């Protein structure tokens, strides 16, 4: 079977509990404001600091490299801007790190440090959900808080170098199918993908406990 369709298959039940965690829904309904944004976000630039610092990393090695889109899909600029906006000008100083937060680090560097066949999981469950569902949360976002349309304070939600996401999608679908792939990557792979899933909805149920 083809690594984005394992993945996808494997990842299925979990995005469902995911997409209903407390924090989710509310998000969902557009019951969102600008302190519980501003902590998702702070969160999400750290997790995707510590990703791309591990992309970085391992740029050069075939267990990855196929995946390697810097320009197309990497996140932490876009996060930089979005939290001057949020936070001011001295906002590396103010955003929070939350426990759950370290924890999701935590992994994401020693995936990257010591098991880098495993980090194509953990762009995965980012990058294909920022290019699928994270699309229609943006518009949700900008109409519950009056984002404007050219879209400062939503940065991390556009891509300006992807014309089409649902062909980008199917363009990294296609690269991810030719990662070296045995029966122990594939299960350790899909494996890796569902505790990436459940470090977001572990952060999810943080946020919401520290917004509640
Ligand atoms: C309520 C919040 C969410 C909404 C509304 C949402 C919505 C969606 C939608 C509509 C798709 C496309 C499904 C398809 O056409 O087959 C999708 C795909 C995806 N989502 Fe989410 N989702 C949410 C939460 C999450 C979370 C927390 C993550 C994990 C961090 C996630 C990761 C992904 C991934 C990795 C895919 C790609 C699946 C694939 O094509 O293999 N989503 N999402």
């Amino acid at each position: 079977q083809d690594l984005s369709e394992a993945l996808k298959e494997a990842t299925k039940e979990v995005h469902i509990r995911a997409e209903n965690s407390e924090f989710m829904r509310n998000f969902q309904k557009g019951q969102v404001s600008r302190e519980g944004f501003k902590l998702v976000m702070a969160s999400l630039y750290h997790i995707y600091t510590a990703l791309e610092e591990e992309i970085e990393r391992n740029k050069q090695n075939p267990v990855y490299a196929p995946l390697y889109f810097p320009e197309e899909l990497h996140r932490r600029a876009a996060l930089e801007q979005d939290m001057a906006f949020w936070y001011g000008p001295h906002w590396q100083e103010a955003i929070p790190y939350t426990p759950a937060t370290q924890h999701y680090v935590k992994r994401l560097h020693e995936v990257g440090g010591t098991h880098p066949e495993l980090l194509v999981a953990h762009a995965y469950t980012r990058y294909l959900g920022d290019l699928s569902g994270g699309q229609v949360l943006k518009k949700i976002a900008q109409k519950a808080m009056a984002l404007p349309s050219s879209g400062e304070g939503l940065a991390f939600f556009t891509f300006p170098s992807i014309d089409n996401p649902t062909k980008f999608k199917q363009l990294y679908r296609a690269r991810m199918n030719t990662l070296e792939m045995t029966p122990e990557v594939k299960h350790r792979v899909t494996e890796e993908a569902k505790t990436a899933f459940l470090l977001n909805i572990e952060l999810f149920e943080e946020l919401q406990a520290l917004l509640t």
